[PDB]
């Protein structure tokens, strides 16, 4: 028997053709989000909410490369992967290691509902 | 129903009166290791197997802060820690979130036996 400290979800779910295995653990001040190819961890990025630029309403979601290549598109990509993510869970901090090496529109959606399915916020 | 691409496991135990849950997870390059207390993910240490140092036996576990306060006592411990997860697991990268605050050598052990239950190498 066991019993859990933080909440955690896992499904499986082939998208665009690839398998791959989401992981979601809610911690109190970081969701940690685990996207998973081919068995690869890939590349670990820190989402940040931090000072606010031009727009006020909302913090920024500074991004940044802690283990992997760091190149330009992977910011972007994990901004749009899980900003949602930061936001629903009250602005709090993302940890995503993200293995995903064929990107597109379809494919970011289609992970971003399995995400869904792994809510823990 | 579901089926994992990585193996993962976990366990809560209570370590030195601390509930403490640990999750391993095998990635084909890194072994995740989680180590919470009190619901925080704690500071995220990195540990590379790299080049020789004196001792050309084995690789130098090199490590790095990647969040949270990049103070000295942290490296040594996780070093302890996971150390043998790397050299198990074929010098394997370690990726440790590790959230103890007060720490000692019978809970250095306590936390190992923990990680043994929770081997995915
Ligand atoms: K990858
Ligand atoms: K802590």
């Amino acid at each position: 028997e066991d019993t859990p400290l933080v909440i955690s979800k896992q499904k499986t779910e082939v998208v665009c053709g690839v398998p791959t295995q989401v992981v979601c653990t809610a911690f109190s001040s970081h969701i940690l989000v685990v996207v998973t190819q081919f068995g690869k961890m890939g590349t670990l990025v820190s989402l940040e909410p931090s000072s606010v630029a031009s727009d006020v309403s909302k913090p920024v979601l500074t991004t940044k490369v802690l283990l992997g290549q760091d190149e330009p598109l992977i910011h972007v990509f994990a901004k749009n992967l899980v900003a949602f993510v930061s936001q629903e869970a009250g602005n709090r901090a993302v940890l995503l290691a993200v293995a995903v090496k064929d990107k597109s529109m379809e494919g970011l959606k289609a992970l971003r509902e399995v995400i869904r399915v792994c809510q823990v916020w």
